[PDB]
């Protein structure tokens, strides 16, 4: 496994403008489009991410290349974050891929939140961080995704993906 199967697995892919789980306009494999409520703004962003006039539909192809714009800005955005970065250097392979994810998902603005966390992981307190990671807004909208991520930290394996293909 690696960063791009575990994100398809969580995301989904939607050819189609959709709602997230938070009632956002999405479309892809979990590209935000925008966080507000009208469709004609979701369109118009989605035009301008493609660069054509899609009426609300993409290919395969072009989900594929928004996803690995977003993979790669999420992993550029850690390391350009002064506390994220030391953490993610920090860690194995597999464990930084459960960091791409959760960046990916809730972007950097709660950070802040997560700072018990992240220095469980600096330390590799694995179960601590598990048990604090799940103590979480994240944890009990998104139970099923977090801990397949959770299980990620905790065991430094893909465990959590296999099992589910
Ligand atoms: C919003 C906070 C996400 C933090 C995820 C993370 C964990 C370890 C290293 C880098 C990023």
């Amino acid at each position: 496994m690696n960063i791009f199967e575990m994100l398809r697995i969580d995301e989904g892919l939607r050819l189609k403008i959709y709602k997230d789980t938070e009632g956002y306009y999405t479309i892809g494999i979990g590209h935000l489009l925008t966080k507000s409520p009208s469709l004609n703004a979701a369109k118009s962003e989605l035009d301008k991410a493609i660069g054509r006039n899609c009426n609300g539909v993409i290919t395969k192809d072009e989900a594929e290349k928004l996803f690995n714009q977003d993979v790669d800005a999420a992993v550029r955005g850690i390391l350009r974050n002064a506390k994220l970065k030391p953490v993610y250097d920090s860690l194995d392979a597999v464990r930084r891929c459960a960091a791409i994810n959760m960046v990916f998902q809730m972007g950097e603005t709660g950070v802040a939140g997560f700072t018990n966390s992240l220095r469980m992981l600096q330390q590799k307190r694995w179960d601590e961080a598990a048990v604090n990671l799940a103590k979480s807004r994240w944890y009990n909208q998104t139970p099923n995704r977090a801990k397949r991520v959770i299980t990620t930290f905790r065991t430094g394996t893909w465990d959590a993906y296999k099992n589910l293909l």
